[PDB]
């Protein structure tokens, strides 16, 4: 946090939000992006998953968005987010995990990347997701998936099925 720093992604942040949040779609796929980009540096990163609102804004967001660019930025941030316990603990406490599933509907292929690796990584890592999957609708989701996508995907996918029955 010395050259692109933590103290100002948190000051963005709440300006961030309410861009997440507005009605204008267009401004919000540009909050989107932004929020995208700071989600790929280690430090801005910490500073959106101390953020309870922002990642309740991109999971909101990425769940009802048309624009595929929203939902690959938004979805994007999430899997971003989940590489530390506590971006996963994030998403969980966002309702992330439906978010998530009904993602893997999806036809974009980086979209699903993300809502298939995200989901990976809770059930690798998260306590209550396995659970949270099941409920979700996760197992059928996932089965849909693995009889559809190409081949990026069949390993990870095979895997969260596994986890999810053992």
């Amino acid at each position: 946090n010395y050259q692109d720093d933590a103290e100002l992604a948190t000051r963005a942040i709440p300006e961030l939000t309410k861009l997440l949040n507005d009605e204008d779609q267009v401004v919000v796929n540009k909050a989107a992006v932004m929020v995208h980009q700071l989600s790929k540096k280690e430090a801005s990163r910490h500073a959106i998953m101390r953020s309870p609102q922002m990642v309740s804004a991109i999971v909101r967001t990425m769940q009802n968005t048309n624009d595929v660019e929203t939902a690959r930025c938004t979805a994007g941030t999430l899997h971003n987010l989940s590489h530390h316990r506590e971006g996963l603990l994030a998403i969980f406490k966002s309702g992330g995990i439906p978010a998530l599933v009904k993602m893997l509907g999806s036809p974009v292929d980086s979209v699903l990347f993300y809502a298939i690796t995200t989901l990976h990584n809770l059930l690798l890592h998260q306590e209550g997701a396995k659970m949270a999957v099941r409920l979700a609708g996760g197992l059928q989701k996932m089965v849909a998936l693995l009889n559809k996508t190409n081949v990026k995907f069949l390993a990870i996918t095979t895997d969260c099925l596994q986890i999810l029955a053992y």
